[PDB]
């Protein structure tokens, strides 16, 4: 068994690997990489995903979420308040404002435990989930927006044709930011690069142990866990590596650069925080492994979780389906 301890694993692609991203996922996956749920490639140094950053500041955040906690500083949740419009490059200065900036710090070690002491007394804001793609048309290796879609690797494997699309999403980010602890909805890979800015500090559970960290979040959070049977789809519950660790959760953790990808594998538990303004870009993606973990992944049918999710359901767990779109 390759990669037993569920180590995070780094790759550096050649410009020769880099052509044919679902050869290179599966390599891998040959060298277990999928069993940390987390995954780091470096891309060839003759890659780009476009020319410039010079560009950007008209893009509009038409939704910005100012991210509100609750609870305690190590064991928290999250809702998001919805802000006005602005551009970008607004963002960026808000961003850099005494108010939002990143405060001095030694390094990356000094930076997470600032985060994990004072993350609950500031609420950051976030552009999240806002759809397009920074990548050059011209950009013919690991462009995010020119991916297999999902839809067609379904239809592939099964047999059937079903609707929708699947695009990518663009992320602005500023220091404090905060991705709450969740897998991708039925628990497809990400693909996730960070085109710009400060890093990203990920946290990640191995698949194997998934159910370990669901356990912990029913005890931690009863309230949440009573009104729905998979609460952690809703993206709202943060727990601390230390509490982690407390309670012998298995994790790692990484922190992602600008210029590098982050791939995460099927139900990888994952969650995180971005050190300061930055952009980053994902989209999710499947292979052929990757459907029998579609036939088992958890639904949330109590209406709070957040299109092309329903022919998934349909197809891959017609017996939840009913149910499931009630919940809708
Ligand atoms: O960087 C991220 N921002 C918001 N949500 C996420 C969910 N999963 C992974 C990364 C992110
Ligand atoms: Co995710
Ligand atoms: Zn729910």
């Amino acid at each position: 068994a390759q990669n037993p301890n569920c180590n995070i694993m780094i790759f550096h692609p050649t410009k020769e690997e880099f052509n044919d991203f679902d050869k290179y996922i599966a390599y891998m996956e040959s060298q277990g990489a999928h069993r940390a749920g987390l995954a780091k490639i470096i891309p060839p140094k003759e890659w780009k995903a476009r020319e410039t950053y010079d560009n950007i500041s008209e893009i509009l955040i038409a939704t910005p979420l100012q991210q509100v906690a609750s609870g305690r500083a190590g064991v928290f949740t999250q809702y998001h308040k919805k802000k006005k419009a602005m551009t970008v490059g607004e963002y960026r200065h808000l961003a850099n404002s005494k108010k939002y900036q990143t405060p001095p710090h030694q390094n990356f070690e000094d930076l997470e435990r600032k985060y994990w002491k004072n993350r609950i007394y500031n609420s950051p804001i976030y552009g999240a989930d806002i759809s397009g793609s920074l990548f050059d048309e011209n950009t013919k290796q690991w462009n995010l927006g020119h991916l297999g879609t999902i839809q067609d690797l379904l239809e592939k494997e099964c047999g059937v044709v079903i609707e929708g699309v699947n695009t990518p999403y663009l992320y602005f980010g500023m220091w404090k930011t905060t991705f709450a602890w969740h897998t991708e909805d039925m628990d497809l890979y990400s693909i996730n690069y960070l085109h710009l800015g400060e890093p990203k500090t990920w946290y990640v559970v191995p698949p194997e142990h998934g159910q370990r960290l669901e356990r912990l979040a029913r005890e931690l959070f009863p309230g949440s866990s009573r009104g729905c049977g998979a609460f952690l789809r809703h993206k709202v519950a943060l727990i601390s590596p230390t509490v982690l660790k407390e309670n012998g959760i298995p994790f790692n953790r990484i922190t992602q650069e600008a210029g590098e990808f982050m791939v995460t594998f099927p139900y990888g538990y994952h969650a995180g925080f971005n050190h300061g303004f930055n952009c980053a870009e994902a989209i999710n993606f499947a292979t052929p492994r990757w459907i029998d973990y579609g036939k088992m992944a958890s639904q949330c049918s109590c209406g709070e979780a957040r299109f092309s999710m329903d022919a998934f359901v349909r197809i891959l767990q017609p017996e939840r389906y009913d149910l499931w779109k009630r919940g809708q």
